[PDB]
């Protein structure tokens, strides 16, 4: 197959013609010729104004003062902010394009929803190369990969500060868009809603959102324990869990997503959140006494995903940019833009979110530690401390960098493997081929990919050409931005599809974006005035101080 | 509820506060107050210089001359055709918002795809009449309606000249996006791609997809016979499909849609298609002989879906429409517009495609008569004339006038007061709001409505207000156009969503658009040289000329 090469650029649609010859569809592409190389008069004014995105992280995490002074002039902030996302959303397809199965355009690929989308095409599977003609016959072995240059010696710490406030809350937000079904395969998901719809809250199905619902006021079921809210439990809801059979039935804390049970603090979120939604049917209820039970909780659904979007953009996303710019919710900004309010879920997307370096050797809450052997599917540690104490302790215990190589845990190690793996079951193309999608220049060394001597020989050891290093292990052995968490290439692939999950849904179009929608101006305001710190505050006891950064 | 009375003008959502008010929210309305009914300065200047519908379709179908040199002007034509296109779809929300179980917005109307959608929100159930506040407290009996003003006494042809390929045509295309589960009520919907995917002929799911397959050279499934293509048997694909006992096994085709063997012109149409996937199977073999079958049958699909756009928009809503500006199918049209690229099937646009006054009281192939007893469910009738006959006969056959009322056919009866009672099922709002939906003004009086007096009279007797009329009915007794087949709610209620569904297609957006998603040029080629007459002229034995219209 002549496209095994990747020979068109620049978006260009390789097709085969014949057995041994192949044609490039440039349109709309702003190049020419046989690979959609030639760039166009405009591409080549556009191509030469264009400042690298290192220049524009440089200039965004400086000059602070500056920044503090265009976040108060509404009209300089509203119209950056728009800027970034309308020009990051141009590099997302939408409707979307291919799967795993299809590496040309289909219905099939289109309408099935229960295919992960794909931002790059599988490589075809009569190929030199498991990438296509680069690298060597085979891949390195996973695990080798993972012990030379993703297993932890000693923890590497985060320069920018994340604690476990942000690990768990970038773990409980996304697995609500990151449900692979695995009795399928890596190329399939669960979560048919393709974005943010806190089904993690809610259930995936009608029939789960029934046995989670308490049907009066609005509200979800809940226990009263040590005189706080918990989530009910499996026996009372009858909302399956995964738990392994240790787990006594009264600890068996039945939430929307059935995974929630793995870690404390993926739990610890579900108790906040399903606190923050009894908490607006209240607020609700003094609003409308004239409101039923079903109105109360879906118009408190959809606030709380406004809460969620609000809060992800401008304190969770805010944080992970190091922007001193003060980045904004305000589906306004789009509203004379051009923007598809629609999403659908990438492969490539959560293959890049597997940030399990961010994971701690121990877990400590309060004045204890405890290992994963102790942590994992014990809520028995979350009903110990309370959630107070939990928040106390997360906000001040500091995550593990992303990026710069070798600071995987080893309890996690078999999970990075398997993130390998399963990206060669999905025939993912190369990390320069996932370079050149997001308009980054490729890598022509190991060395210029971590800028640095041991790993980068170690790479070139395990894979020998530089195009033949894979997406995922090449994205935790980058060179970190200057005291950053991530290096360039995990920002410049991930910002788009998170900014497209974020404003693509569908209450950020102009028929959705009113008062009235959230039950009038009260409503509309607990989206608008929504933080992580305000979160806390209104649904912890003490309303303790929290961040996503260590104090 | 004090909504009850739809208080809120010019799309101002209305909301209740308290047990005994409401809060009308005017959010981008163009218009402010209690009611949302002061317009703003902009508005009014729009207003002032906006011509009415009536006017602009007097223009579009008069002066013949002006607009064929309007037609041979690229630019202008191009202009044109895209504000017809933008300024419709401008009425309809989407992503969608209401559905028969909420009247106001909510996660599980948005996400649930099982639902018809809607254009205006159910009348709460507790309200102190049936549509809100005007009327009797109970609607007239249906088939009081239906016989006092929609049952045909005398067949009344379409002035605009409308034939039998055209009202096949008109039933084959809608139903594969009007398919209502009646297993769950009329509120629910078979069609979960809600828009043109082609279903009726691939089938809806997967499974049924492989059953019709060939699974050689990207085929669908036929049999030879009297030396022409048809389509394979219940037995050979394990398809299921609806048929009467009556029929024998051996007549019992298989096509996409289940219930397509109802009437013989249904299964004319399926032939036709399913002999144009296997031409462009033997296209795209020739342009690909490296294609294996899995390419060439997604490939041969999606020309397909294009030819059905290009077809209905320029050769069936051009006949349909009677203008002499000429229509024109082109993705690029919208390239630089704000638009959204997906769709959802509204209950009022299945509605008001009951065009069943179109059928006539006999049909008649080549030189037989055929009644409705001997008509229906009768494949023979097919197999006897052949293809190139029934095209011939129907493109000849007069249908019937939908609007102006008194024409529905008795055999179909009873079908029309099923439309009636499922309205009221779904507790839809009357005429006069739906004209206030679309930008019409209200009717004052029931001879304003019919332009007669004796129909008006009929209404007037069994609903007393004009505000009372439900949509339905009125949709089909109100005054025509000038010598044309509708009125002008019909035209310009339908014309917004037909042309969401059409343009809103997942092809038509910009990242589909281009010849690699059709296989190339020659691919590319056939969507945007297809026609009605090219269609029969490819598919059917002997080229026999067809039109929309009878010669
Ligand atoms: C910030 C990101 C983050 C965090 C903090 C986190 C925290 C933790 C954690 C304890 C706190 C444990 C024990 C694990 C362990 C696992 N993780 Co993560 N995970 C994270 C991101 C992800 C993502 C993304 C996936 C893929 C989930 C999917 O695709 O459904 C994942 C998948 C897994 C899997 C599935 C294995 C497989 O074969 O795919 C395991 C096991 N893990 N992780
Ligand atoms: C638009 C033109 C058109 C035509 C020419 C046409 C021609 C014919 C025809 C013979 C030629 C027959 C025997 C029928 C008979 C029926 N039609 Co139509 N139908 C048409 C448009 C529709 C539509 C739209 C529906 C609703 C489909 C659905 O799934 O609800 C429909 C529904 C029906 C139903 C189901 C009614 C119910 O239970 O709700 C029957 C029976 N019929 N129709
Ligand atoms: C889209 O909306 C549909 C209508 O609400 C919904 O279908 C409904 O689903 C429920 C449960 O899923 C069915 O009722 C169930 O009720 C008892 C609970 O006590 C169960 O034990 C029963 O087994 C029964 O299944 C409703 O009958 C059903 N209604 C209709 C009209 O089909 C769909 O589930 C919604 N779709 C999605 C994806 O959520
Ligand atoms: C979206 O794509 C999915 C993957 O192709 C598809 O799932 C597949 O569905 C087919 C048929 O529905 C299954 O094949 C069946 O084949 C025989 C019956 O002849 C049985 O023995 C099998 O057990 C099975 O029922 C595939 O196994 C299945 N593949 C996977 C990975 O689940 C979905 O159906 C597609 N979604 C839609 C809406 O069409
Ligand atoms: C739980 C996160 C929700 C975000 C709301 C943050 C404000 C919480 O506090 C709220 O502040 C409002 C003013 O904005 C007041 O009107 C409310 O009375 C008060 O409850
Ligand atoms: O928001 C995520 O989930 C994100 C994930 C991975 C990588 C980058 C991500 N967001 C991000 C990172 C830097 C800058 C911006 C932007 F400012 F564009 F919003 C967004
Ligand atoms: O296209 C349909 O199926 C249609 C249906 C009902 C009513 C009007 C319809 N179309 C329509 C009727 C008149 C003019 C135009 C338009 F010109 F806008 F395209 C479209
Ligand atoms: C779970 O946590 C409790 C403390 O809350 C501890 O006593 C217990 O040993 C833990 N379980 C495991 C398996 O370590
Ligand atoms: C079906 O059509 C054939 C004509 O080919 C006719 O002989 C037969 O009587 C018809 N069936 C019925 C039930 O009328
Ligand atoms: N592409
Ligand atoms: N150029
Ligand atoms: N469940
Ligand atoms: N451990
Ligand atoms: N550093
Ligand atoms: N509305
Ligand atoms: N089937
Ligand atoms: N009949
Ligand atoms: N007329």
């Amino acid at each position: 197959n002549p496209c095994c090469s990747h020979p068109c650029q620049n978006r260009g649609v390789c097709m085969s013609v014949g057995f041994d010859q192949y044609k490039c569809d440039c349109t709309r592409t702003g190049f020419y010729g046989e690979n959609c190389s030639t760039p166009e008069f405009l591409t080549r004014i556009k191509l030469f104004l264009k400042p690298t995105p290192n220049t524009v992280h440089y200039i965004l995490t400086h000059f602070k003062g500056f920044w503090n002074v265009v976040n108060n002039i509404p009209f300089l902030r509203n119209a950056i902010m728009s800027y970034v996302l309308t020009s990051r959303s141009h590099l997302i397809d939408s409707p979307p394009t291919y799967n795993a199965d299809y590496g040309y355009k289909s219905w099939e690929a289109f309408s099935n929803l229960s295919y992960y989308t794909r931002a790059l095409p599988p490589v075809p599977d009569d190929c030199p190369t498991p990438l296509g003609v680069k690298g060597k016959k085979q891949l390195p072995d996973s695990n080798e990969i993972v012990e030379k240059l993703l297993l932890r010696r000693k923890f590497i710490p985060d320069p920018q500060g994340s604690n476990m406030m942000f690990a768990f809350f970038a773990q409980h937000f996304t697995h609500q868009f990151f449900k692979t079904d695995h009795k399928r395969g890596p190329a399939f998901t669960n979560g048919l809603g393709h974005g943010v719809d806190l089904n993690h809250i809610y259930g995936e199905t009608l029939a789960r959102q029934r046995k989670l619902r308490l049907f009066k006021d609005g509200k979800m079921k809940y226990q009263i324990i040590d005189g706080e809210m918990y989530p009910p439990t499996v026996k009372d809801t009858q909302a399956e869990m995964i738990y392994p059979p240790q787990v006594p039935e009264h600890l068996r804390f039945a939430v929307g997503q059935e995974v929630f049970g793995l870690v404390p603090g993926l739990m610890m979120y579900a108790t906040i959140w399903l606190r923050e939604h009894n908490r607006v049917c209240d607020v609700l209820k003094q609003e409308h006494p004239e409101w039923g039970d079903e109105q109360l909780f879906q118009t408190s659904r959809l606030i709380l995903i406004g809460e969620t979007i609000k809060i992800v953009i401008e304190d969770y996303v805010q944080h992970l940019s190091g922007y001193h710019f003060k980045l904004k919710f305000d589906p306004e900004l789009l509203f004379n833009k051009q923007f598809q309010y629609q999403n659908r879920i990438a492969a490539e997307f959560n293959t890049l979110y597997h940030w399990h370096p961010l994971l701690p050797d121990t877990f400590q809450i309060h004045d204890q530690k405890y290992n994963y052997q102790q942590f994992i599917y014990n809520n028995s540690i979350l009903l110990e401390h309370g959630i107070t104490q939990f928040v106390e302790s997360f906000t001040r215990q500091i995550a593990g960098r992303v990026a710069g190589g070798r600071n995987v845990p080893p309890a996690v190690q078999k999970v990075s493997q398997a993130s390998i793996d399963q990206s060669r079951q999905m025939k993912y193309q190369s990390f320069n081929e996932y370079r050149k999608r997001f308009m980054l220049k490729p890598y022509e060394s190991f060395e210029e990919l971590t800028g640095e001597k041991e790993m980068s020989a170690e790479l070139e050891a395990l894979y020998g050409d530089i195009d033949a290093v894979e997406l995922y292990p090449a994205l935790l052995v980058e060179k970190p931005r200057p005291d950053a968490i991530f290096g360039e290439t995990m920002v410049e692939v991930g910002a788009p599809f998170s900014l497209k999950g974020l404003m693509g849904n569908v209450i950020c179009s102009p028929a959705y974006w009113k008062p009235s929608t959230f039950g009038g101006e009260v409503g509309f305001q607990i989206i608008n005035t929504a933080s992580i710190q305000s979160l806390i505050c209104n649904n912890v006891k003490g309303c303790p101080f929290t961040s996503f950064s260590v104090p």
